[PDB]
């Protein structure tokens, strides 16, 4: 049973109906900037003695923090801005959101009911804005509608297929007294009508029955799966069937593991295409078939029988067209083929030794590798040795670029939630307020953010953040000086003609610039600089075993590219496993 | 004539022929940060020995330098981007533009045609998120389309009135070879019927014979006016009309002026709202008659006559009913007018004298005024030093909040574009990106960004941008450790509650959080601390005197308020002239 | 009801639009693509692996040939009164079921369904989707001006007729060939027969005749036709109906044929919206 503040006859504020709104909803943390239009919410915040706010030094690094505290939880991750730019400045955060799925409830002040649409002080028609890169939004009219608005917004943020949620609230509604309403039904039957129903067993004995038909079968593993870590993994023991995985969905099927094959796609293992190149059965679980996985689609697991299995019927039959579909949760669909793959266990007698055998060869002539030059660190060789000193159950937030790319393929995560990236939109500076979420989520956890240069100084204000609310934020930067990932493409497709992707000083240019030490002493956070290899091990150790906040500055050489590379609209036989920037 | 550096008959990337538009446009400078979908116009940029790029380190920062490079030469700033983050991150740019007018062209890149609504890599319909927060906006479907919507993009950009115009660019096209045609008509037969007319002789000679029947005449300038200082300063000549200036018109009659009311409105002069307050005729030139300047629309100048001239007819009626108004350049309007004021000057025999005495009475009754307590620097104290060292000459952009207000009200400036602010929108980290456009624009002239400690860390990555284009950006931050502007309205309207408006560290509370000069030493950037107010005169001068980029710490105690305050939705009469956050 | 539907059923869907693929229901399998393709695919494997199959559903077929004993199409004849399911059933023996047929919507519209045989596509040109009475008669002109040398009848009633009327004079001036069925129920019909079953038979504005004289047809639809120049007759009794109908085949050029039919008729059988395969209706209509 929840207790109010407030007696059921005693008329508050519309703001406190707000805050209790989120009491109600088991908010515990949020990311709010005070500003003029939502003062009365920021005034209404203190009052509650249940939720704790974190103050970030920009609206950018609060939306990217609720996404940070989302996706290493489970649950909503919430938003706090003001009118005009603070809720201007929440716009990527809400499209990065949608793009990865993330649930996320977003709620921006707004100028009085009676002034929208008057060009006024501080006024931005934010929903008008944010209804293409939301999955839901609101534009409250009235204080009354507050109850059963954030009820549809948490709902909808949450279920189904996660999204980002925006409400809109006016001034005057924040102001104006009221007694609420908590048990009033909401109101959306269309979108509870499309809810999907727990799968059939026709389908789910359908699928078991490809599999047994099958002597190439080849798991598709996506961020659909990130809560069903215990049944996919039931399911494997099951099948014997090696899991590739996405960018999202990694740590979904354990990478230490030796059926996994790691990460397919543009930047994936050479294995891991090969898998499903020559498949003959694709188990899509949880995924939404990116050109950036696929590539050239008609090629694309083009011998396979496929079996897509979403939470949204959009995704079933948008690229390509499935031979068996399940529209429900992949979760329930596991349980039910993990009770029907035990029962006929012995009738069926899966064994796909000389198909695993086949890729495990595969995984001999074409492992992951990197080379290394003299006493200049790897960035490859740093992430695998922060792998080992963290024993792999670190909670890593990236950035992006070729760091990105390094540490989702040099980091085996045990455990869903612990991958931390933009892949959808694929934000820069997503990687430092991501880790602060991550670290109020989990206070208990090794938070490491693996950034880049680029990356890093885009909202390294965060760092003041960090600070001022003490999190065990590690940061580990690998700097090459330079944007990687687009210098990358310009040594490859462009002659190396560099267009503005140095980031140090030209006047000094075998000087580290910025001086990343003095960004961290400017915010009181201990740091560090690395540059020979010998060194990078005990400094990294040094970074984990100092309690609080720390900056390590890794020091790497810009020439390293990201390999293997499937170019765009490519196809299997278009990878490419050699070459870097160095002549 | 314009000479290109390809043959007319020689076909050549769609990239190519975009950086040549601009070239054929005059453009000097962008402001470009480099993605995926923008490689190839930044590999074109390149090509051009007549454009210079100036990389930033956030796009906001991007958009924001451009703005200040228009603010400041009443060119057109152009800002690039590339797709998904790239493009949100221009929006707060859009939106501060818009509100602000300010002549602004922004060029995103784009997913491929065919990949557009496909929820692919980095997609975002820029075009759709942007269209209520600009001008206009184009999504370009074919490359020969390219010469004539950058054409329209600039020229709806700069001509009636100023905005922002974004122009999305699919990969694609930027590929594709082609050969441009450069001589075709614009497709803006709407617009350009709608363009206002030079204004007519009946209206003008309507509007002299109103100056000729009242005795209390006021001058109500804003931000349309900062083309016309000649024609308004020639006006004021011949008619001796006392001028109170917005936010925005700051600059267009000199501030040091004896006829000068200086700034109306909610933190406008007490004198400045007196006129208003008390007028009989009111001559409205460049504005849009704001809730922050009229506050209670049916009180304000309840007694005048009011004469608006505007570019835009929906502004014309809008909020108030004018007795007179010309739809049209105010520039024109003042140039009919001081013909007609010449010519019949010895027929008309103005003299205002009375009112203008009992205007400068108010003058000395209620001054701008702060004070000082021991040897704590007054931040009002501060920047009328600055005023004084640069003999009101210099470029002054700021951030949002009390340092903003004091900045517009202890400056004389002596022409218009030296005052570049946020005024419309208010965004905060504003400040730092546009003294960089300001320096670009303006090279041999003094830029100082009066910044406060919360706008200046939102942006603080840009420092990065000051050091590496070699920029003399003055940076005067006044610290008072707070969110100052939302701490007044705590003070004043919520008893002293604090919420969320502290930016030091609780755990050291009496130490200045965060060391802003290790901001400016990582970035190589020189800079200083100030706190005790002898110490100040000498610590600006050294700013000044030292070349190349500075940093300023000024020390000021938080508990200072904005005077004097007309509350929202307040008159005259509700004015607060006392009062602070000390007990 | 979409859960009860085919609830036993393994499902196949060939959709164009793949937005219509697991829509409503998820298939088993699924081809997105033209149907006339994947209809010639299957029936070149359906050929020469004929003899490997040997596909036989004649209990199945049998199983329905029952229920199609037992339950077929049926209507009523109430002395010399037209039943307007007879007499798109004497359209059909006249015309070789050739004909092509546009309609209106309704009443008529359903039946025009149910007691036409169709032995070809494009035959039939009814609104399905937003259902817009005034359809049938300009479908008509535009079908009669594509097939000039074939037979067009608009199958109308006498609410859908009269909202594009005007459309006569379009026929006569253009000369075409256009035969209109006019199953006059005097009566918005289908509205009327949800009134009856669910509403109590509570008459809401369904009646289009003229209250102060109610037992005159109104409006007289015959001096419609002759105000654009077309021929005209109307019929009452059952008997002179085939001759009637007759008569407007064979008249060259437009033809209008007032039928006139008893408005207690309804459309069955009925499954109720929403509602399931046991919950159709086989009985019952608007006498007592
Ligand atoms: C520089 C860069 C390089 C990249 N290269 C690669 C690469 O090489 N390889 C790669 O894989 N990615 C790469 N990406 C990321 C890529 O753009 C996408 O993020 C990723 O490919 C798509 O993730 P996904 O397929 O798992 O689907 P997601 O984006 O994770 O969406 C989840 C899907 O599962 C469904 N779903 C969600 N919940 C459930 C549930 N409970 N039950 C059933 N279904 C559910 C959803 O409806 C949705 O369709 C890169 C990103 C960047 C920035
Ligand atoms: C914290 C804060 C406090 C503020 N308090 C105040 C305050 O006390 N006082 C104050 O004044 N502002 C204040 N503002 C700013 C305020 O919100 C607006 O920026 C300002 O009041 C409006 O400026 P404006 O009236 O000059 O019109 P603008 O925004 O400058 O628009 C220009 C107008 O002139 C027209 N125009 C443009 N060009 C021409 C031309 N060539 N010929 C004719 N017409 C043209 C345009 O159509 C437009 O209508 C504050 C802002 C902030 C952030
Ligand atoms: C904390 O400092 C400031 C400063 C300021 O103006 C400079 N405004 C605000 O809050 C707003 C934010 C956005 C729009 C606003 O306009 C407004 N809000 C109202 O809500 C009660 C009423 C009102 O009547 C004119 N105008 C207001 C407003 O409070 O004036 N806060
Ligand atoms: C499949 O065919 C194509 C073609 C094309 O233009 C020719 N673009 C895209 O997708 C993108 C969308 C957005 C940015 C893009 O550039 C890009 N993409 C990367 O994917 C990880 C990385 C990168 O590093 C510079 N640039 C790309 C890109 O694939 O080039 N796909
Ligand atoms: C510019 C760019 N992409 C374009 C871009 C621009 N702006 C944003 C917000 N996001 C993206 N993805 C990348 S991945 C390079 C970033 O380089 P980095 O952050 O230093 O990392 P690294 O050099 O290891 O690739
Ligand atoms: C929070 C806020 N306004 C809300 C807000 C939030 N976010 C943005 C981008 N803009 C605004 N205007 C202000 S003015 C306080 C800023 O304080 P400051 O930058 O340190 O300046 P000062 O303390 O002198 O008022
Ligand atoms: C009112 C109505 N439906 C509502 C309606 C209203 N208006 C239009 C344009 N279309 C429709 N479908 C029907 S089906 C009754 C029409 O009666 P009818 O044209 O005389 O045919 P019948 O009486 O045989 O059902
Ligand atoms: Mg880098
Ligand atoms: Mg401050
Ligand atoms: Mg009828």
């Amino acid at each position: 049973t929840f207790i109010s503040r407030f007696a059921p006859d005693q008329p508050r504020k519309g703001a406190d109906i707000l805050v209790e709104a989120l009491e109600r909803q088991g908010v515990e943390t949020v990311f709010a900037y005070p500003g003029g239009a939502s003062m009365e919410i920021h005034q209404a915040l203190t009052r509650s003695s249940s939720i704790r706010n974190v103050l970030p030094r920009h609206e950018q690094g609060g939306v990217f923090a609720a996404e940070g505290y989302a996706r290493s939880s489970g649950k909503p991750g919430i938003c706090i801005a003001t009118s005009g730019p603070g809720a201007t400045n929440l716009v990527s955060g809400l499209a990065d959101a949608l793009l990865d799925s993330v649930p996320l409830v977003a709620i921006t002040g707004q100028v009085p009911r009676r002034m929208i649409g008057t060009d006024a002080f501080q006024e931005t028609p934010i929903v008008e804005v944010t209804r293409s890169i939301t999955k839901h939004n609101y534009l409250v009219m009235d204080v009354e509608d507050i109850p059963r608005i954030i009820e549809e917004a948490f709902f909808l943020a949450t279920s189904g297929r996660p999204g980002p949620v925006l409400v809109d609230v006016p001034k005057d509604i924040q102001q104006q007294l009221a007694i609420p309403n908590w048990e009033q039904a909401m109101r959306l039957p269309g979108y509870m009508s499309r809810m999907p129903k727990p799968p059939e067993d026709s389908h789910l004995e359908q699928i078991v029955r490809l599999i047994s038909e099958s002597k190439k079968p080849v798991l598709y593993v996506g961020g659909g799966c990130l809560n069903s870590s215990d049944e996919l993994g039931r399911f494997v023991e099951l099948t014997g069937i090696p899991v590739a995985s996405t960018l999202m969905g990694l740590g979904s099927y354990p990478c230490d593991d030796e059926l996994s094959l790691h990460m397919l796609g543009m930047h994936g293992t050479v294995y891991a295409n090969y898998a499903v190149e020559h498949s003959d059965l694709l188990l899509a679980f949880g995924v939404r078939f990116d050109d950036r996985v696929t590539g050239k689609l008609e090629a694309f697991a083009s011998r396979a029988k496929i079996v897509h299995i979403d939470i949204d019927s959009a995704e079933i039959g948008k690229n390509k067209t499935p031979h068996v579909s399940v529209c429900g949760d992949v979760k329930l669909a596991l349980q039910g083929m993990n009770k029907v793959l035990e029962n006929r266990a012995e009738e069926l007698k899966l064994d796909f030794g000389v198909w695993r055998n086949e890729l495990n060869v595969q995984k001999q002539k074409f492992p992951l590798s990197f080379k290394t030059f003299g006493e200049a660190i790897p960035p490859q060789y740093a992430i695998k040795v922060l792998d080992e000193l963290t024993d792999g159950k670190a909670i890593i937030s990236t950035g992006v670029g070729q760091h990105q790319m390094w540490a989702a393929q040099f980091y085996n995560y045990k455990k869903p939630r612990q991958w931390l990236s933009s892949g959808g939109l694929g934000a820069m500076g997503f990687g430092l307020p991501a880790a602060i979420g991550a670290s109020v989520a989990n206070p208990d956890a090794i938070v490491v953010d693996i950034d880049g240069d680029g990356s890093f100084i885009m909202n390294v204000q965060e760092l003041a953040t960090i600070r001022v609310e003490n999190l065990p934020v590690k940061v580990l930067l690998l700097n090459n000086q330079h944007l990687g990932m687009v210098m990358q493409w310009e040594d490859r497709f462009y002659k190396a003609n560099r267009a503005h992707t140095f980031l140090g000083d030209p006047a000094q240019e075998d000087e580290i610039f910025p001086n990343m030490l003095l960004f961290a002493a400017a915010c009181g956070i201990p740091a560090a600089r690395v540059t020979k290899k010998a060194d990078l091990r005990e400094a990294i150790q040094t970074m984990l075993d100092t309690p609080g906040p720390y900056l390590l500055d890794v020091i790497c050489p810009h020439q390293e590219h990201v390999l293997p590379m499937i170019p765009s609209g490519g196809t299997f036989n278009d990878v490419i496993t050699e070459g870097d920037g160095r002549l």
